[PDB]
């Protein structure tokens, strides 16, 4: 029968910091993590900025010898996973190793590594492709490497659902624990798509903000002058744990995961429906899964990507689900500060939702100078808002019309 | 408690055929799908052969214009998915579309597309990258495109667990139905990694057979002269359906999916443990899930990749799990004929496991001329073996030590 699931550990790399507390300080201070990209020459690209992880030292986590073999998305995923496991206090033993699994996902995975090995192949020949190309690039290897390093013998898998990946990974890992397939899961996502193919590929679709001359103001969810998403790098990991398991070991519990929804739009490969029908269906599924009155929802961490169609679809979805209560909750997009971590977005935003519950504060939507037509909810413009938050909801939507909602609440 | 899950539709592209009955005819005849790779210069490569899909016509499924937007692995996954839904006779309606979902995965995803866009990027610069590069290359676009085309609003996701993808995709879709999150799922996997990057990436790790002189004899699981796996392309999809739902509409039921196991080895990034400890835990997990004694298993579709370490690990795991029953079951590798479809391997082998139940016949392991030391199980050498089969297992083991087992049972 269905068991309860709590959050006992969190870890993060973001454009605002190399761990959770540092990232969260930047979130509450309204700081932007967005800057011109330094790691490559983007003069031929229409977008030349994004949210880089600054000053990451992989030798805080792994030997230089093994790090050299791994794409940055794997390095970031392992860093966030190690932080979350350490933060949990959990001890892996022969007695519990078969009951601890991992589900760390990615939207695109090791695009930097694949681009670099493609360069080798085309300029030199296949004899210059790294022997570590496959295990160092494919998406499941965050889960794989984490399991090898910590001895986790529970369910070992990875989701790839584009910009919904982090939310789906956390939700499905919670279901694993709920249904008794595991007692503990490390779950979240990681992304590092800032290579030529990433910036060039989103750029060819004209999906990215082109505000090169003012990167910190580029990400402006629900602002009338928004012109697309800002591409960002990093990782989020959570340690999810069965309630009675967490209670038995005296774990510090941050919050309870009470609800998870998934819905397909079945609308369009890349565009969200204007009325937010898929996001509404997904949130309704998550609220019914959590056994909630929608009026219990105090805070929504929006997907809020700073796209014309995405941002207004989300307002439509929230008004349709919450009716008059839409005017009482607070909804914000931390992508205003972090940009869009793609497969990692739902993972870092799940952590931000849990911290909104811990600290009783709604993170701001920075850059919301001129709210667009119909964008008339409390979107927490400019400044963090202290308020009562018993229930927080984190939304993600992605290519393929794939939707996820997580519902968290305070645990006493 | 838990609902029962049955298989009501199947679809396939493989090196043996453009559908299930053609592929299965090849399997029972001991035919090889392996041949030198055409329309591609492999001069500088140590492997020049594999399992190609021959004569695939995407315009049976999609307009030329929609097919141009999508990597071959997505085309393949859609073809298998459309076949499986057709084969099921399911009528999608406003009354059931929120109860029908998709989980089609891939191990490596859009390497061919990435390769072609890399070529453009390096030669001409980022303005030649396709606008459809991202949505046409990401692994969740089989689930995304299928849901949009058929109007499916149930759970929409994609697994990526390397060579375990197809097995995990089917098992987790079965859990969705068992626990009431969907009534129908389309599940399986697709792969097309016969590009410079795939053949070069696996070749760089010396993982591939280099028997260029005799491609049809290269894949020789448990044979003392095996020298690595054969890379193959294609797709498998199954329609999974809640039993009462299948019975109410008068569905043709092929078999019941009674068990699913997952385990991590936590051993090595690419190598299995020699004693097959992870595969043994995974099979025991799947049998416990099914409420079956190891003695009830009649047929195992092995991972059986033709690698020195992997093939011997699987013998060890089977001897360990099945004890005095280990010789009574038949265990065969259909990869002897199909080669290794990586993320689709588990999907097409689940289909072969189901057809073994329908037709009461164990597929052969072809090329098993000289069983290796300790390879003394009933490996169905050379020729198909008619036999009693009530319970069939399908095993997948992949990079990151990720394991999957599906247990299928005759249904009447
Ligand atoms: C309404 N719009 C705006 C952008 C999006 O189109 C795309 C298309 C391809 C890749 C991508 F990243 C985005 C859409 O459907
Ligand atoms: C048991 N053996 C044989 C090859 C494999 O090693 C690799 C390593 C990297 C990529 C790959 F494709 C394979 C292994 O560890």
């Amino acid at each position: 029968s269905r068991r309860r699931v709590v959050i006992t550990g969190m870890g993060m790399l973001s454009p605002l910091g190399l761990d959770v507390p540092s990232s969260w300080e930047g979130i509450l201070a309204g700081r932007s993590g967005i800057a011109p990209i330094e790691h490559m020459d983007l003069s031929a690209y229409s977008t030349r900025f994004g949210g880089s992880v600054k000053g990451f030292n992989v030798e805080e986590y792994l030997s230089a010898k093994e790090a050299r073999k791994l794409d940055l998305f794997i390095q970031y995923g392992l860093a966030a996973s190690f932080q979350a496991v350490r933060d949990s206090g959990l001890e892996v033993t022969d007695a519990n190793r078969e009951r601890i699994g991992v589900s760390m996902g990615s939207g695109i995975g090791g695009l930097t590594n694949i681009e670099n090995n493609c360069r080798s192949l085309f300029e030199q020949g296949p004899r210059r492709i790294s022997p570590f190309f496959v295990p160092g690039s494919i998406i499941n290897m965050v889960s794989g490497f984490l399991s090898i390093h910590l001895g986790l013998q529970g369910p070992n898998y990875a989701l790839t659902t584009a910009q919904t990946t982090g939310t789906h990974s956390i939700g499905m890992a919670a279901r694993n624990i709920a249904y008794g397939e595991a007692d503990v899961m490390v779950a979240g996502g990681s992304e590092m798509a800032a290579c030529g193919l990433g910036l060039g590929g989103f750029g060819a679709a004209r999906a990215l903000s082109t505000r090169n001359d003012e990167p910190t103001r580029a990400s402006r969810p629900w602002d009338r002058d928004r012109d697309g998403f800002v591409l960002s790098d990093g990782s989020g990991a959570l340690v999810l744990e069965e309630l009675e398991h967490a209670r038995a070991r005296g774990a510090r519990i941050y919050a309870e995961l009470v609800g998870f929804g998934m819905s397909g739009d079945a609308f369009h490969m890349t565009a969200p429906p204007e009325d937010g029908a898929g996001a509404a269906r997904c949130m309704k599924n998550a609220l019914r899964d959590a056994g909630l009155d929608p009026r219990q929802v105090d805070y929504i961490n929006a997907h809020g990507t700073s796209t014309p169609a995405g941002d207004i679809a989300e307002i439509a979805a929230v008004k349709s689900v919450f009716g008059e209560h839409a005017h009482a909750l607070s909804m914000s997009s931390t992508k205003s500060m972090t940009g869009h971590l793609l497969g990692a977005a739902g993972a870092v935003e799940a952590i931000f939702s849990v911290l909104a519950l811990r600290d009783q504060v709604a993170p701001p939507t920075i850059n919301l100078d001129n709210p667009d037509e119909g964008c008339d909810l409390d979107l927490v413009a400019h400044e963090a808002k202290p308020r009562k938050i018993d229930v927080a909801l984190s939304n993600s939507f992605g290519f393929g019309g794939t939707n996820g909602t997580l519902v968290f609440r305070r645990f006493a």
